[PDB]
């Protein structure tokens, strides 16, 4: 009873030299939900990149039900790094009661799908092949010209975003940003191997587990190698410490991450998990040796940082999305549907 | 539901009357109610007086159950502390997930109720205080049951220390009953009725009434702690901790009451009813001190404290909660060192 993640087939590419998909503004399209860290790590790249103007954004229900992801029934949403959903915006949820899995506040529980009016992803997913058989997954990267889907695997679409493909079309401060310098990139993906299998993906295989053995290997497994990430970032925090000496907080967090001594997609894959985990994998995935918050220092400091500090990070996160796509969605792990309002408050400020 | 069985025990009552080798004590170490039972019958020197028996762990369709002398006069009737997931529901690990029944070799508490009352119609709940003469149940109320066990009824039996011990003093009666009394509502049922509500509505209200409550109970622990530390110097923790409690400066009845649910809140409260603002641990440090005290330097509470009855009934029992039956390993560790 173990969680056996589909492998996406939609993997292409953009570039000045691709036969079909080549770049362009106003061509390509993103859609996502809030909820989902997978889809939510192609929404900082897309702010960090600068990349909102020229790639639009909308947004299904946090609810996901037997049909898949749907959307309810306009230029500054689509050019926002949450597509303009109006929780994205606030820094922690609120009260769920009211709510119901049939809620319809248009820019508040999703977006409608603008170009063709379509009610589930589904459709998408049919238009760019009447013959699709797998999961109906967000992120979705399309392409307005041919009505395919481009790539629905986040791991790509952001190295898609972060590339020089859009570069005539954004600012020379955005072209400049590097989300995998080459001086890093190996060890970038080194630590994103052992980060997929035991956090990113080591969550929903212990939550989604459905016999307790294989539950209790991967929640071992999942604080394993948070002990592992902790130790980078204590070392790390040391040697800076040592470099500019603990009063000086500001010039200590500039170089605080996972790889080297700036920003990178080693940074935002794991962000990505680790803001979910007290709001939500804790209680609902059962991850809950500790929470961040409590029991890892050093991760905790690392994510409020980005979250406090980096706009992409706080203004492209919706607690509201986050948690009630999990408890109002998985019926097999909380059958009545009631979402729990703690930990409180979602993420804590940075008090120095 | 109010508890049926309404009795007491006494030299002039008409039925029940004290004696050593007559009544008996029918547990599950899971249940916060009948744990109140066990830690009053350790402090009060009832353990040989009082024989225990205690039901699995496991709550089906067809209530508690038990398995198919030392024991018997132990503060947890013997039952010792052996990952869950080799653990199966119907486990049988004899004196580990409950003992037998002793006298009748009943498989189900439901067969002392029905030897009692025929015709009984309710929930057969723990803990069962049990008269093996009339084999009756004197009393199924554990807020009744620990009056009982304080009072002077046993004394007779016990040695002149415990029966000097006095849980409910009455110069502490008015604080004590005053106490007790918010704290039922909003923390010893208010978990409960936290987590078995079906709708969210009343689940938040509910929930944000448990931890109004605990923060009533934080303060009046700060405040005394604040006390202490200016009478005996904040680096004599050992006299600070010696008068640390929430209703006067003795241990009381008032403890032991807030206690089962404080116990019981970090290894499954939070998860399990979603009592999850904060955890004692990391969210109330005068409560989470005053518990420590307790579990770590009083055998009555140590002893008779179970994590694995505690975390696998709820889990294992709450198919509307939990519908698959994993038992979450954290938080860790159960209780944290003092
Ligand atoms: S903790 C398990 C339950 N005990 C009680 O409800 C006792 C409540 C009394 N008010 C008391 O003694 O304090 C229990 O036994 N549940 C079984 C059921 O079927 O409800
Ligand atoms: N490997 C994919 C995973 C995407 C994914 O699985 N998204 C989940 C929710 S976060 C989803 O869309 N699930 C829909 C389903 O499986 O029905 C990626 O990284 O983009």
């Amino acid at each position: 009873g173990a969680f056996k993640r589909q492998v996406s087939s939609f993997r292409e590419t953009i570039s000045k030299q691709h036969p079909i998909y080549k770049p362009a503004k106003g061509r390509y399209w993103l859609y996502v939900s809030l909820a989902c860290p997978w889809a939510h790590r192609t929404l900082i790249t897309r702010a960090l990149k600068g990349l909102t103007s020229v790639i639009g954004c909308s947004v299904v229900h946090w609810h996901l039900d037997e049909k898949g992801w749907r959307f309810l029934d306009f230029l500054e949403h689509w050019h926002d790094v949450a597509g303009g959903i109006r929780t994205a915006k606030e820094d922690s949820s609120k009260s769920f009661a009211e709510i119901k899995n049939d809620s319809q506040r248009f820019m508040v529980d999703a977006t409608n799908e603008p170009h063709y009016g379509y009610k589930r992803i589904s459709d998408l997913y049919y238009k760019s092949d009447p013959q699709y058989s797998a999961r109906f997954t967000v992120p979705v990267l399309w392409d307005l010209e041919t009505q395919t889907i481009v790539n629905n695997e986040s791991s790509e679409i952001i190295r898609i975003l972060n590339s020089s493909a859009f570069d005539e079309f954004v600012d020379d401060d955005h072209k400049k940003t590097d989300l995998v310098p080459a001086q890093l990139k190996t060890q970038i993906d080194d630590f994103n191997s052992w980060v997929y299998d035991s956090i990113n993906n080591g969550v929903y295989k212990t939550g989604f587990a459905e016999k307790a053995e294989v539950y209790e290997s991967e929640v071992n497994n999942v604080f394993e190698h948070l002990d592992k990430v902790e130790k980078i970032l204590s070392d790390k925090y040391s040697k800076l410490k040592a470099k500019y000496g603990e009063e000086d907080r500001q010039k200590i967090l500039g170089e605080f991450f996972t790889v080297g001594d700036q920003l990178t997609e080693a940074d935002i894959r794991l962000y990505t998990t680790v803001i979910r985990f007290d709001p939500v994998y804790v209680q609902h995935f059962k991850c809950n040796f500790t929470s961040i918050r409590a029991g890892y220092p050093f991760i905790h400091l690392w994510v409020r940082n980005l979250y406090w500090n980096y706009d992409a990070f706080r203004y492209t996160t919706d607690f509201d999305h986050i948690k009630l796509h999990y408890t109002r969605s998985h019926t097999r792990i909380n059958p009545l549907g009631i979402t729990p309002l703690g930990p409180k408050p979602d993420i804590r400020p940075l008090l120095e």
